[PDB]
């Protein structure tokens, strides 16, 4: 309360009033009866234990329901002291339910940031909050996470701190499902950096501030370009990230901004050509056809009605929450700031329209032949011109692909179905490349000469998602995540072990990563999936089926993580399941071989390679330089620098990444999505539960509980408990952020066993906290019983003072009455009586 001011307005969403707290922690609780329990419809609901069937349990509900469930379908419930705990990992009850429940409660109260160990859980508000508030930004500035409530800037500032304090590089790993809202955070983190450590001095003035011509802006402006090209309306989000990313903010020596570095991973090439019914393609398209810059429409040779471009109107065209017109400029302007040449800025556009046109390219069967022949030179003409090509040459190459099988170049004929498909392949190919280029070009501007001493990496990618249908793309992502996870499990193992070393506890344990090495080797190692995948890609006459068998003959029965599918449930077909940390994933191998080969009509590429549109020409260069290497039929593309695998890079990139991640001090952020239905203050259970498993959150709790469940971070320990031996615990906490907590525990009639200290935090038992209380319980009987007595004593002591006072007033009353009883019958007295009145 006193503290909170900085936020003030945000406060309510960060922390609760000091009595709201008090009124919550200090309330009646019946441990032995209060519990969490399994539940067929709702995941886990709370209840009170009624009876006990010797190994069965009957419980009442909170809604009113009675169920008799197993002994282990029943889970304890944390004392009220742990209501809306900033760090669930401090709880003395490391369960599945208690975690769900904590998140949930502090959300219904509008607190989106709750920590779960090292993580920084974040829940989608689905509404607006004063959190990103320009006051907060400062507030979180220079504060350990124990000096302030759960928030992202905490993570983000600490990184910075740590950055300069330890002279190590840092990282932030943001991860969640499609609708969790990571971009948002990522972006928000980024602003944070830019703000708290900028100072271009000259660039700071209110004169076209943030326009092209400064980075802090470039840095920023970056997003809105990428977003136009790599973002789209998903059925979950309205601006979903259809690719992954890694930015390196290169801080200087002083501590002020110096450089940036983007890298893109796994772009959703398919949107470019397809789209689900409730979705839509990349924004750009819709941006452009919006008509805010009419020249563009005529320049590209298109219309404003998307239904003229099959590729981009298979799903939806308009989204109410998006103003395509505004963005177009945003985008536009960003390009400029980004330093692109008008020409390039022209290529981009012109190139983005060609692609639309391609999808309009039509063909027909030559008569009496099964060959494809152009169905007109209306569109080709446009596509051709827009790309700096020749209509004819183009349609030929497309129709009569001139190949090179043997030591020559053999002209091959294609079918209608073959063309339509090849076209689509280029459309996608071109878009991609371009996108890649843009990134590079961005990076190029984001390159300064100033020295760099450290960087802070911000990684945004997807998390392990399980679908009834898991294809190639899923493997690639899952694999990424299963790696990331191990990356954590280790950091934690390293971390943990420091405490027990700092404190002096005697705990031995094996790396927690190790548990996952099994799965990883199976994928990335030499005779593993990828290899078998990338080898077969070399066999001119291999089949998905072929590949499949090779997969089995070699891993089946011999490998544990390897399994043959469970074809039924919500799944669509059979091929192979894997046993990832999050669970079993059923993978379908169909298209892999192809997808992995990235087959492109080289004749056409040829044309690109010699376009009048330099940029287009450029994008293709690297294909043109490896052809030397795969001159004759069969063989290896790599000889000339051409990719041999769809997967060959992914790995290379994923390695270059996980390596960059190592020379880093990992900082974790887990983004969460409350309800599919888009409702603030709400949460489906099992939906959040899921995420938690695949997040790593539930695994961090596990590893925690091995043991000493709840683990308190030192500052987070000071603040909350200083008050207990106030003088001696405050001194300890202030005098040494760590040494303090140490010193504090000096007092209390508590089990000095149940805990254990270490380099970053204390370890605590539960049933420990349970133990504590008990001791405490006895200690009040003492305190109370004694305080009762005096009272009791004293109580009667006042009775004597009254009894005594009364002493005579009674007598007076006593005797006085008696008189009358005697008198009232006496002549003389009756006389006096009748007579008493006549007097005066």
């Amino acid at each position: 309360d006193a503290e909170m001011a900085a936020f003030g307005e945000a406060a309510p969403y960060l922390r609760k009033s000091e009595k709201e707290r008090i009124e919550a922690q200090n309330k009646p609780f019946d441990a032995k009866s209060s519990v969490f329990v399994v539940h067929p419809k709702q995941s886990f609901v709370k209840g009170t234990i009624q009876s006990k069937e010797g190994g069965k349990v009957t419980v009442k509900t909170e809604g009113g329901e009675t169920l008799t469930v197993k002994e282990d379908q029943v889970f304890s419930m944390n004392p009220p002291k742990y209501d809306k705990i900033e760090d669930m990992a401090m709880m003395t009850h490391l369960h599945e339910p208690a975690v769900l429940y904590n998140l949930k409660e502090r959300y219904a109260a509008w607190m989106i940031y709750t920590y779960s160990g090292l993580f920084c859980v974040t829940v989608n508000p689905y509404k607006w909050l004063p959190v990103y508030n320009p006051k907060v930004v400062l507030a979180y500035r220079g504060k350990k996470r124990q000096e302030a409530p759960p928030h992202i800037f905490s993570i983000s500032d600490n990184a910075y701190q740590f950055m300069l304090t330890d002279r190590e590089n840092q990282s932030i790993l943001i991860t969640g499902e499609s609708g969790a809202g990571k971009t948002v955070n990522t972006k928000r983190v980024i602003q944070y950096f830019a703000t708290i450590a900028a100072s271009g001095e000259k660039k700071k003035e209110e004169q076209s501030g943030k326009m092209q011509g400064t980075l802090e802006d470039q840095i920023i402006s970056a997003n809105p370009l990428l977003e136009a090209f790599g973002n789209a309306k998903t059925v979950r989000n309205d601006n979903s990230s259809r690719f992954g990313k890694f930015i390196r903010i290169h801080f200087g020596a002083t501590g002020k901004l110096a450089s940036a570095d983007i890298e893109t991973y796994l772009l959703e090439k398919s949107r470019v050509t397809f789209q689900l019914p409730a979705e839509r393609s990349y924004h750009i398209f819709y941006q452009i056809m919006s008509n805010k810059k009419p020249e563009l429409i005529d320049m590209l040779l298109i219309t404003t009605n998307p239904y003229d471009y099959h590729y981009v109107s298979e799903g939806e065209i308009t989204v109410p929450s998006i103003d395509d017109q505004e963005e177009l400029m945003a985008t536009d302007s960003a390009i400029d700031i980004l330093g692109f040449s008008a020409d390039e800025k022209t290529a981009i556009y012109k190139l983005t329209g060609a692609v639309m046109h391609y999808g309009n390219l039509k063909f027909k069967q030559k008569q009496r032949e099964e060959q494809a022949e152009p169905d007109g030179t209306e569109v080709a003409d446009k596509a051709a011109y827009l790309m700096g090509l020749n209509s004819a040459e183009l349609l030929k190459a497309l129709c009569y692909p001139r190949v090179g099988v043997g030591n020559e170049a053999v002209t091959k004929g294609e079918t209608v179905s073959e063309v339509h498909n090849s076209v689509g392949a280029l459309a996608k190919a071109v878009y991609e490349k371009m996108f890649l280029w843009m990134v590079i070009r961005i990076n190029q501007q984001l390159d300064t000469k100033q020295p760099r001493q450290y960087f802070i990496g911000v990684l945004d990618i997807a998390g392990f998602e399980i679908f009834d249908f898991n294809s190639f793309e899923q493997l690639c992502i899952n694999f990424t995540n299963e790696k990331l996870q191990q990356f954590f499990n280790h950091h934690m193992f390293v971390l943990e072990q420091e405490e027990y070393k700092k404190e002096g506890i005697e705990w031995e344990f094996i790396d927690f990563g190790m548990d996952l090495a099994a799965c990883i080797e199976l994928i990335e190692k030499p005779m593993g999936i990828f290899s078998i995948l990338e080898e077969e890609c070399m066999f001119p006459k291999a089949t998905d089926t072929s590949f499949k068998n090779k997969l089995y003959d070699e891993h089946l029965g011999k490998s544990n993580n390897f399994q043959k599918p469970k074809p039924a449930k919500g799944k669509a077909e059979a091929h192979f399941s894997l046993v990832h940390y999050a669970g079993t994933v059923d993978y379908n191998i169909s298209g892999w071989l192809e997808k992995n080969k990235d087959p492109l009509n080289e004749t056409v590429i040829g044309l690109y390679q010699k376009s009048s549109v330099k940029t287009l020409a450029l994008l293709f260069a690297t294909y043109g330089g490896e052809a030397e290497g795969g001159g004759g039929k069969k063989g290896g593309k790599k000889k000339g620098s051409s990719f041999q695998t769809v997967s060959a890079l992914f790995r290379e990139n994923l390695n270059k990444l996980m390596a960059n991640l190592r020379s880093t001090h990992p900082h974790f952020v887990r983004c969460i999505i409350p309800n599919e239905t888009k409702t603030p203050g709400a949460m489906e259970h099992e939906l959040v539960l899921h995420q938690l498993r695949c997040n790593g959150v539930l695994e961090g709790i596990r590893i925690c509980r091995k043991g000493f469940p709840s683990r308190v971070l030192y500052a987070d320990f000071k603040q909350r408990y200083r008050v207990l031996n106030a003088s001696a615990i405050p001194e300890g906490q202030f005098m040494d952020s760590k040494k303090a907590s140490e010193k504090l525990l000096g007092g209390g009639d508590v089990d000095h066993t149940q805990y254990a200290f270490g380099h970053t935090k204390v370890f605590f038992k539960a049933g420990l906290l349970g133990l504590l209380e008990e001791m405490r319980d006895d200690k009040l009987a003492e305190i109370i019983t004694a305080t009762q007595a005096r009272c009791r004593g004293f109580l009667m002591r006042v009775e004597y003072r009254a009894m005594v006072e009364r002493r005579e007033s009674i007598f007076c009353i006593q005797y006085n009455v008696r008189s009358f009883m005697n008198v009232k019958h006496w002549p003389w007295m009756k006389l006096f009586f009748k007579i008493k009145p006549l007097l005066k």
